[PDB]
């Protein structure tokens, strides 16, 4: 399916945002 | 191709989980 | 949809570059 | 295009591998 695609994209992108948050934490803990 | 597209989407997803896990461990080491 | 698929692929890509940059800076802070 | 898709997937995945390498460095620098 083509939406199914787009679906998975949306999820992948979601993970990326979280990773970006997780990196913001780690940069702060590094002073 | 769509199967391949579908396989690579999962692969991307499983790397993301791996990455989020690596980063999770670093965040807590730095703790 | 294909345009949207195409837009989200780029978005994913630009986050990846951002992430690789964050991580690049942490690797060198730790240096 | 559907290959164009798959194409971008391949690139995204490539970035993920590198990110994984970059994280392996950073975990080593963290002892």
């Amino acid at each position: 399916r083509m939406k199914q695609i787009e679906d998975k994209l949306e999820e992948i992108l979601s993970k990326l945002y979280h990773i970006e948050n997780e990196l913001a934490r780690a940069k702060k803990l590094l002073g």
